[PDB]
């Protein structure tokens, strides 16, 4: 599934995730968000299970983007946790957490949760 | 906060997170879980906001561990999203998502959510 | 939106949510899950914002089901948090948390997170 | 555990949750938040597993508050999912989701996640 994961993915928001999966579990790449306080591409890094089971289960993975690049600093970071499912309609199904830098008093309002689905077309 | 983040952290479960923060936002390191289907150390990678605001807000960050190393393969990955708060009781406050590889039919039961707090002592 | 919310909704799993919205914010009804350790109907109760803004924003709401009825006891409860959006393709968009009764030591593995979308057809 | 749950609970934010647990799984009561856009008391309703297992596992429960009362309308609702653990340091351990009414375009930024722990003292 190194082969399966590596490439360009798109989510339902129009965001673009470009990733290379390394042989021993690394994910590296760039993320471009169609939504929020984001412009251009941001570095991403993450991990995947390089030896998934072969019972039709997906391949567990995750990655993080900190929302800082040369154009913008959104004082926040998102992590996506999910799985890759291969085949003719290959998908990466995720849930994510977006934490923004807040005072310790405003900690309760720091973290958004949502869900993105990534496909190889759009 | 490169300085502040780099080092060894412990959570309320007894887990140990060793991390180096790089100058332009990288987090690399190892994670050893006191809980779950985990043995020894696992690679982690993530990102942090290398230029946080200076109003007392924390520093947004996240990282991922895929639960595969030479000893075990738990067909799963966790991502932690949170923030570093510095000072005499420095903390990394997080929420996490743990996704396990599942059939597409069992997707609804794939992802656990929780929260860990990391400190420099314990 | 009392009118809009009251009725029968279906999610992407084939589950059926029957609800009455009361004038001062109550939600009462029954839930029948197509997934998991569930049979027949279960009581639900919840709340909604009975005076939403009129800028095209949805109507905030939530409800809980404890997974006990005469046929089954799954020692667990789900809560759905989300919003009702009206019109020709009316939707209730939700995120949910499912907590299962666990020992205090297994607390970290107690809570699943996911997302359901409800429609008036299927 | 009807007995155990019924009463007044306090969380780490100073919020106060007053609840009655009914014999067949109902939770009714009032919630007063020390945090956020909240004043005075708000209705809550929820459910609990009225027949938990007796292996030391907690009692699964959840409830919802819509943030509207005579004083304020915050166009939002929170749901808490968690468990009651009895004994000399009785606790209700929760994760919560707070959804705010948003346009369908801003749906991705609608829902906060966090965690509250409730105790019988403070």
């Amino acid at each position: 599934d190194e082969a399966g994961i590596t490439g360009t993915w798109y989510n339902q928001l129009g965001s673009t995730f470009i990733v290379t999966a390394g042989a021993d579990g690394a994910l590296t790449g760039t993320y471009e968000s169609a939504a929020g306080k984001a412009e251009s591409r941001y570095v991403l890094t993450g991990r995947y299970d390089s030896a998934p089971a072969t019972d039709g289960s997906g391949t567990a993975l995750g990655w993080t983007v900190a929302w800082k690049n040369n154009y913008r600093n959104a004082h926040s970071a998102t992590t996506w946790s999910g799985q890759y499912v291969g085949g003719a309609e290959a998908r990466i199904n995720t849930q994510w957490l977006l934490t923004s830098g807040q005072t310790e008093a405003n900690g309760w309002r720091s973290t958004l949760v949502g869900h993105d689905t990534f496909t190889k077309v759009k």
